[PDB]
């Protein structure tokens, strides 16, 4: 049940009973536990070729999660006034506590939004997640002017960003990739950046 | 059953008799060595003193601290109710898991957000941050001397005696018409809505009103 919620995430490639080691927090042995219940309640299934895929069933308990999250952040940030340092803290929390009815008259509240304040796509209830903003920076080959339409939800990717003077709507100037290097020359704010891959992967775009 | 969830009891249940090791036990639904054990840590932790004539008095801390457990837990209903549209019953079930949870920063943004409320949908105040609690109204329906017209300021949070004066149409802000105290009746006869009521005196303790 907490697990699930890293299987979708990785959807942007093969799987293995030991990514589930160094990347989660308990054993490869003390988890392979997890996956002989999640089958035989029909949560997920086991596909070769991508190594593992969560079924309709899996996904729609999934979108919950990240609908529940992304409102919590809207509210905490446009009407508390929160900053990233502040969601990292309390955001979690609250969240596991707070009840569907609670969720429903605050999206009400919010008056619907659609996207949360950086980048994410809010799925309507019992409706499938389907992320509007896929063009990743890694992926973008034209150089030219783009736009930083949403970044990935992690912490410190966040404060990196913001300490690098990344805003989540900001317009972007791609310089170009390094075939051997592996950075990404960036311009931003008349400014010149470079960015690993790791860092690229998790930013998308759109020109 | 933690401290805090005596310290709400100990203060109201003192306004002015004698608290008992038995009062407690019996009012919290626990074991007396599980009360003997409490008030040993709310003593070493300076949060009231042993007292002769009240049982127990609370210090300044106390009562700070039982101001705070009041300001979380009024700015939350406000907002579940103004903000949310929540409903009495909705309340009971969510109410308290929010209070239980929540930092003092989402409450002092919560304030701000809610534009520095000064009571609760059901009349109790709110105080301010570091405040001791003040009520507004304090004036029972049982102390009403006079008779004819009022307006109901206030009740306790108290969910069935909240079930209570709704299905009986008593609501905060409503004019009631007191008709009196019978001297053995013991009874107060009201008059809301154009319905007459009769009230017992347990539950004419927790109504309060101001001489309209």
């Amino acid at each position: 049940e907490d697990y699930l919620k890293c299987l979708y995430e990785l959807g942007t490639n093969k799987i293995t009973n030991k990514e589930i080691a160094q990347l989660m927090q308990v054993s490869p042995p003390a988890v392979t536990e997890m996956m002989k219940k999640l089958l035989a309640e029909e949560l997920l299934i086991k596909d070769k070729k991508a190594g593992y895929l969560l079924t309709d069933l899996g996904l729609k308990l999934v979108s919950d999660l990240y609908r529940k999250h992304r409102l919590i952040e809207v509210f905490l940030v446009h009407h508390l006034g929160y900053t990233t340092e502040e969601i990292h803290e309390e955001a979690e929390v609250l969240e596991h506590t707070v009840s569907d009815h609670f969720v429903e008259r605050l999206d009400q509240l919010l008056d619907y939004p659609k996207a949360c304040p950086h980048g994410g796509t809010i799925p309507a209830k019992g409706e499938l997640l389907v992320e509007k903003h896929k063009l990743t920076l890694e992926e973008a080959k034209e150089k030219g002017d783009y736009i930083l339409a949403r970044v990935h939800d992690n912490f410190d990717l966040l404060t990196y960003l913001e300490r690098n003077g990344l805003q989540v709507g900001k317009t972007i100037r791609f310089l170009g990739y390094d075939d051997f290097s592996h950075l990404y020359s960036l311009e931003v704010d008349g400014q010149e950046i470079q960015l690993a891959q790791p860092i690229a992967q998790q930013i998308y775009v759109e020109k």
